[PDB]
Formats: C-alpha cells, structure tokens, sequence
C-alpha cells in the first residue's frame, strides 16, 4: 500500500543504490507502469516504462549518492538531495540534484520531478 | 518578472538568511498577497499573508541554515535543502527539510511546500 515515511526514505534510497550501480532493468522496475518523468523539471515530461527505460539506458561512468537525509511525507511523497558525477566528452564533472518522488498503493513511483540546470553543474 | 536559475538561488538563499535571524516582517514580505504554504507537506495549506505570518510568527530560539545547494529550474522554481535547529519544551533537537518554491511574475513566493516528518527529527 500507500508506503510510510520510513518506508519511503528506503524506497528513494534504494533507488540511488540502483541509480548508483546502473541496473538499468531494476531502476525501471521501481516505476509504476504509466509513470512520468520530468527531468530537469520544466521540459516535457516522459511517459511509461518504455520511455523511462530509454532515458536512463541513455544515461547511464556515473556514480550518484544522497548528500543529506531523505525527507519524507505521509501521503507516500518524499524529496531527497544527491551528487550525480559523470565524465562529459572526456571531462570529469558533478551535477547537484534534488528529486521529489509520488509513490502508489503499491510502492512503485507514479511521478517524479528533478529540480535542477546549469547553476549546479560543477565541471 | 519569472525570476532566472541565478535569481532563485539567491531569493531562496535570502529566505533562510532571514528565517534564521527571525525578521518575521521581511519574511512574510516574500511571498505574494494571496500565496498558499504546505508545511508540513499533506497538512492542509494556510493561505494568504496574515496566516502566514500567524505561521511564522507562532514558530519562530530558532537558527536554519543551507545544508547542501539550491537547484533550480528555468521555470521560476527551486528546491533546497536545509536544517531547523530548536528547543521543544526544553529540549534541543534539529529538523532536516527541503523546501519547494515557486516564484510569480514579481519575484514573490506563490506556492511553498516543506518536506518533513518525525523521521526527519532529530531530536
Ligand atoms: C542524464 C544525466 C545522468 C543521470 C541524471 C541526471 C539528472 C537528474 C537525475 C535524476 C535522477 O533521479 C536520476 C538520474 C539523473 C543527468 C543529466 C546529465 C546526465 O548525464
Ligand atoms: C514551525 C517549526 C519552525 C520552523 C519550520 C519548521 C518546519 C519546516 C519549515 C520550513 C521553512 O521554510 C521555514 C521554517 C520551517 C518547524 C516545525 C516545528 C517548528 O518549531
């Protein structure tokens, strides 16, 4: 059901575990299967686990990890704040990023928001 | 106007600067007449300038600061991480929340959500 406060700081930190290791297969699971997406926020927003897939195949040397505590809520909404590093056209780079997440009656993520733009992309 | 990427870090930025030294009228003077605040976030929202001032003013020996950087987006938005450090009934604890804003056309906060729970209290 509608995952408890403690229950989500696991589901969204799991997520940056996976995010982390760059299981594709099991990143696009967490997804609710109609989910949308939009990353950064302010673009159009993708939809469904197929486009979801494509993203983060398209994406992902990359190494993310939280840089604080995920904050949570009891309506299943958290938010959490994390370092993406990666290696831009040969040049090595981090980019500061906030996610703020729904869940669904069954813990998977129904939509996702990343706040985020070139002020916190640190090359 | 819709304030830019650069803009919103620092009207963000000026918002704890003032939270933290407790100005309650500068404060309440950020956001627009008619703004509506989610604190925390599923709570019902207070609306307008008198309510939130009542808010601020009925929690506010309180000192917040920046605990990582503000994103932002292209869009008016931002998101930041934070500590609320306090002392209920005696006792000292701290507070971990993010902060959602989003600007209007004159640099004010139209809509503000916080991001917190027990599970973020450390007390
Ligand atoms: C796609 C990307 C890698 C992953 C990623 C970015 C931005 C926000 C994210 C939010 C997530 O929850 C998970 C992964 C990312 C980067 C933008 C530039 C880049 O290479
Ligand atoms: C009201 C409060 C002090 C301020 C505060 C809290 C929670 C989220 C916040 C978000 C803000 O953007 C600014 C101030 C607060 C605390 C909840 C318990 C408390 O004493």
């Amino acid at each position: 059901n509608l995952p408890t406060a403690q229950e989500v700081q696991g589901l969204m930190a799991r997520y940056i575990e996976l995010v982390d290791v760059g299981d594709i297969e099991a990143i696009v699971q967490m997804f609710a299967d109609d989910a949308t997406v939009e990353n950064p926020f302010g673009q159009p927003p993708i939809h469904g686990r197929e486009q979801i897939a494509a993203f983060f195949r398209q994406g992902l040397k990359v190494r993310a990890c939280l840089t604080g505590p995920v904050r949570a809520s009891h309506n299943g909404c958290g938010a959490m704040p994390f370092r993406v590093e990666m290696v831009w056209n040969g040049q090595p780079c981090a980019l500061d990023v906030i996610d703020v997440m729904r869940f669904d009656e069954h813990g998977r993520i129904q939509t996702m928001q990343a706040f985020w733009s070139e002020v916190n992309l640190s090359v």
